[PDB]
């Protein structure tokens, strides 16, 4: 199982707004490790790899610094 | 930077104890992102690379069904 952790880290009330805004989003079907509430907390987000590409120029658009994980 | 990403999820009371367990050993000093208290659901542990053997061979001691991921 090779799958892709999407992690997004807000610094400030549009990051964390936006990250939370986009996981009320249930066409998404993602998989959220805890919630995008606390600015400054790395938000761990279980995607699939074609979902991988969306969210990439998603959190981009924004300037949102994130971390995208897989298998190794 | 490049950070190791320890993915345990717990399949019994056992798994979910000796998770919660170790989470309380300070001198760790790991990044969990979420409470293990709910079996069946895979907890994020942020560990350094120093780190990695040391989770990796106490989760294997046990058996635990975990994935290590690393900054592709």
């Amino acid at each position: 199982g090779s799958k892709t952790i999407f992690v997004i880290v807000p610094t400030n009330e549009e990051q964390v707004a936006f990250l939370e805004a986009l996981a009320k989003q249930d066409e998404l079907n993602f998989d959220w490790q805890n919630p995008p509430t606390e600015p400054g907390q790395p938000v761990v987000i279980l995607i699939p790899s074609d979902m991988v590409e969306w969210f990439l120029e998603m959190l981009k658009a924004k300037g949102i610094p994130f971390t995208v994980y897989v298998e190794e």
